[PDB]
DNA sequence: GACCACGCACCC
DNA sequence: AAACGGGTGCGTGGTC
């Protein structure tokens, strides 16, 4: 390319170079934008940001929320990335998408965004008559990127206080627990090893070895394992307690105060747009879509999860929300009714695993049913049902003939979607997203029905992504308008924050955005709530 | 310091 | 652990 001075035409490509990943931490290394034929790069590459209208090329997002940091307000457009993710989702990263598409992904700003321009103009040309994955680039996931922008620059906010007081706390019961398993041993020894503890459970202490671990076949130590254990020793209730409280401690208490951004004050992680096979988001860097919630100790960091004062959190959740999908791909009859009917299947689920009235079903037995909804769904085995449920193998074969025959079209849909992804190599959402899965042809049966669930998986969870997709990028000029924030997406649930006056029509607002989004033949439901932190806003 | 593989625990 | 699916982060153990 014909080197040009600073800067650039309207419309240009854009290359930039972080000194580290995360966009909000780092620094702007270089900058430069191509166009017409020729390359300009920016002398200086912060001032040169105010030059530029629009974060058109890879990583567009990362550009616009290092920009927003800086209080400018460049909004991402075009992205390679997302073409590409569009046409295969494991095109994941700018390395793979380059040599697949046509470049080199280096680390030079302008070498960057001559890519950028080329590797547009390629995958363009590829997503000529693919219509359905255009409206997707253009309806969900382009407008998509400019959302997810405000919300990485936005950050969350957090009482490091209370959680630096709660790892001292946290500490003291972690010490005596390892003091009791090192005594129960007969000695010391690296409590964090799982090697070091599967000689002492299964040589020192002879307990039975229940399982073996995937890729190297070690006795295994895990939840699953010393859950089963529970009975046949004292140590196996210590493990699981220090188990809980050091993954607590190292994954969430200790680390996330110390990522507090100095300029705003918050907690800022990164939504990643082309990192999944299914459509959905990740979360990194830290990951915000699984701060714990389950355990009291989990429930304490949730809390932590604070608004702003004079403001207040909401917290919007999709009801059942793939079960839902499912109704509508499959077309049965009857699980439409269902929902027609305002039932809750998880709390049915629940009402018969735990062997009591729906009115006595707690959130930790709804959530143990949604485990096992799915599960059945998704093509658990019998025998691990019966093991899961504590109830003979007769009666968990029982459960999923049941569970099926209730549905019958369900079964029929997951045939019709594995031939079709035979005969064309991938299954699509409803809105046309895309997965390709060749294992289903696989002579091997293990390899063939592994990739047979996740084939059938992937409409659903991926249709359920679409639709959160779609509603975040209707809500989020609502909310602007209204003067709220969207902080937070997992997965079916956003959280928001919104100035107290205004906090209870936000909450109305957004539920009815989300409920309404692309109706299908089922209601969508969304339970919403309102609190000062994120517990409390989850009722 | 970095990278990785692995087992394991976090959530939807 | 197992014929649920989709993810990320930590500590260990090994390596460079
Ligand atoms: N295959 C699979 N998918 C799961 C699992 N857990 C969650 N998902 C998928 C399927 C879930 O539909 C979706 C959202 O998870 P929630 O919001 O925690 N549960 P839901 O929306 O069903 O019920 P409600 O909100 O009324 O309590 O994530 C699991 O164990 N397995
Ligand atoms: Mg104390
Ligand atoms: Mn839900
Ligand atoms: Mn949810």
């Amino acid at each position: 390319l014909e080197e040009a001075p600073w800067p650039p035409p309207e419309g240009a490509f854009v290359g930039f170079v972080l000194s580290r990943k995360e966009p909000m931490w780092a620094d702007l290394l270089a900058l430069a934008a191509a166009r017409g034929g020729r390359v300009h790069r920016a002398p200086e590459p912060y001032k040169a940001l105010r030059d530029l209208k629009e974060a058109r090329g890879l990583l567009a997002k990362d550009l616009s929320v290092l920009a927003l940091r800086e209080g400018l307000g460049l909004p991402p457009g075009d992205d390679p990335m997302l073409l590409a993710y569009l046409l295969d989702p494991s095109n994941t990263t700018p390395e793979g998408v380059a040599r697949r598409y046509g470049g080199e992904w280096t680390e030079e700003a302008g070498e960057r965004a001559a890519l950028s321009e080329r590797l547009f103009a390629n995958l363009w040309g590829r997503l000529e008559g693919e219509e359905r994955l255009l409206w997707l680039y253009r309806e969900v996931e382009r407008p998509l990127s400019a959302v997810l922008a405000h919300m990485e620059a936005t950050g969350v906010r957090l009482d490091v206080a209370y959680l630096r007081a709660l790892s001292l706390e946290v500490a003291e019961e972690i010490a005596r627990l390892e003091a009791e398993v090192f005594r129960l041993a007969g000695h010391p020894f690296n409590l964090n090893s799982r090697d070091q503890l599967e000689r002492v459970l299964f040589d020192e202490l002879g307990l039975p070895a229940i399982g073996k671990t995937e890729k190297t076949g070690k006795r295994s130590t895990s939840a699953a394992v010393l859950e089963a254990l529970r009975e046949a020793h004292p140590i196996v209730e210590k493990i699981l307690q220090y188990r809980e409280l050091t993954k607590l401690k190292s994954t969430y208490i200790d680390p996330l105060p110390d990522l507090i951004h100095p300029r705003t004050g918050r907690l800022h992680t990164r939504f990643n747009q082309t990192a999944t096979a299914t459509g959905r988001l990740s979360s990194s860097d830290p990951n915000l879509q699984n701060i714990p919630v389950r355990t009291p100790l989990g429930q304490r960091i949730r809390r932590a999860f604070i608004a702003e004062e004079g403001w207040l959190l909401v917290a919007l959740d999709y009801s059942q929300i793939e079960l839902r999908v499912l109704a509508h791909l499959s077309g049965d009859e009857n699980l439409i009714r269902v929902f027609q009917e305002g039932r809750d299947i998880h709390t049915e689920t629940a009402s018969w695993m735990f062997g009591v009235p729906r009115e006595a079903v707690d959130p930790l037995m709804r959530r143990a049913a949604k485990t096992i909804n799915f599960g059945v769904l998704y093509g658990m085995s019998a025998h691990r049902l019966s093991q899961e449920l504590a109830i003979p193998y007769e009666e968990a074969q029982a459960f999923i003939e049941r569970y099926f025959q209730s549905f019958p079209k369900v079964r029929a849909w997951i045939e019709k979607t594995l031939e079709e992804g035979r005969r064309r190599g991938y299954v699509e959402t409803l809105f046309g997203r895309r997965r390709y899965v060749p294992d289903l042809e696989a002579r091997v049966k293990s390899v063939r029905e592994a990739a047979e669930r996740m084939a059938f998986n992937m409409p659903v969870q991926g249709t359920a992504a679409d639709l959160m997709k779609l509603a975040m990028v209707k809500l989020f000029p609502r909310l602007e308008e209204m003067g709220a924030r969207m902080l937070l997406q997992v997965h079916d649930e956003l959280v928001l924050e919104a100035p107290k006056e205004r906090a209870e029509a936000v909450a109305r607002l957004a539920k009815e955005v989300m409920e309404g989004v692309y109706p299908l033949a089922v209601p969508l439901e969304v339970e919403v709530g309102i609190g000062e932190d994120w517990l409390s806003a989850k009722e």
